[PDB]
C-alpha cells in the first residue's frame, strides 16, 4: 500500500496473509472454513496466515491453517485477468473472534464515489521497494467505470473497477494482490492490477466481487 497508513493491531480482523515460505498474497476470510483471493496468487502448498498484524514476528493472536484446496475461477484468464478469483478452503474451521473475523459478500454492487477501505503489507513505493512489517491501509473511492476505461483502454471489463486517485501517490501495490476492499462492510473488491503502483492516471483495477456471489455459494455449497 502506498500512501496509506498504520492500521492498527486486528483492526482488519478478515485480512488474510498467503504464505508459501514468504508472503505473498493477501485474501480475505469469508466464512470459518474459505478465503477469497485474486486468481493470479494460485501456487501449490499455501499457508493461511489470520490475526496477523506484524507479519514477521508471532505476536500470539495469529492462526496459521494450511489450504486443502483452491479453486481457481472457471475463466479466469491470466493474459487479460478477466475473473481474478480464486477460493481457498482451510483444512481446519478457524476460530473467530474479535481479531479474526469473516467480512460479508454483497448483496448488490457498490457505487462510484463510495469510500473502500484496502489494506495488505505489499511495496509501500511507488517507485522503489519497501516492505512493511505491520498492515497497512488505504481509504479509497470507486472511479466512474468511463474513468476507468479512459485511464486503461481495452483492458477493462465487466469484472472490473477501479479505485484510488489519478492524481497518483496513493494506491495498493505488488504483494497486496488477492487482498480485501471492502466498502459499507461489505468485500466489494479484489486487489488484482494496475499499471505500477500509485501512478499518475493509473489507478487501482479491482476484481468485481459482486459478479462472482452465486459462484461463491455454489462452490462453498459444494466442496
Ligand atoms: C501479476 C501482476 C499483474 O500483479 N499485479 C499486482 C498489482 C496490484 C495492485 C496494483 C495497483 N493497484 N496499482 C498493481 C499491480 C503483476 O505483478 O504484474
Ligand atoms: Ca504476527
Amino acid at each position: 500500500i502506498v500512501g496509506g497508513y498504520t492500521c492498527g493491531a486486528n483492526t482488519v480482523p478478515y485480512q488474510v496473509s498467503l504464505n508459501s515460505g514468504y508472503h505473498f498474497c493477501g485474501g480475505s476470510l469469508i466464512n470459518s472454513q474459505w478465503v477469497v483471493s485474486a486468481a493470479h496468487c494460485y501456487k501449490s502448498g499455501i499457508q493461511v496466515r489470520l490475526g496477523e498484524d506484524n507479519i514477521n514476528v508471532v505476536e500470539g493472536n495469529e492462526q496459521f491453517i494450511s489450504a486443502s484446496k483452491s479453486i481457481v475461477h472457471p475463466s479466469y484468464n491470466s493474459n487479460t485477468l478477466n475473473n481474478d478469483i480464486m477460493l481457498i478452503k482451510l483444512k481446519s474451521a478457524a476460530s473467530l473472534n474479535s481479531r479474526v473475523a469473516s467480512i460479508s459478500l454483497p448483496t448488490s454492487c457498490a457505487s462510484a464515489g463510495t469510500q473502500c477501505l484496502i489494506s495488505g503489507w505489499g511495496n509501500t513505493k511507488s517507485s522503489g521497494t519497501s516492505y512493511p512489517d505491520v498492515l497497512k491501509c488505504l481509504k479509497a473511492p470507486i472511479l466512474s467505470d468511463s474513468s476507468c476505461k479512459s485511464a486503461y483502454p481495452g483492458q477493462i471489463t465487466s469484472n472490473m473497477f477501479c479505485a484510488g486517485y489519478l492524481e497518483g501517490g496513493k494506491d495498493s501495490c505488488q504483494g497486496d494482490s488477492g487482498g480485501p476492499v471492502v466498502c459499507s462492510g461489505k468485500l466489494q473488491g479484489i486487489v488484482s492490477w494496475g499499471s505500477g503502483c500509485a501512478q499518475k492516471n493509473k489507478p487501482g483495477v479491482y476484481t468485481k466481487v459482486c459478479n462472482y456471489v452465486s459462484w461463491i455459494k455454489q462452490t462453498i455449497a459444494s466442496n
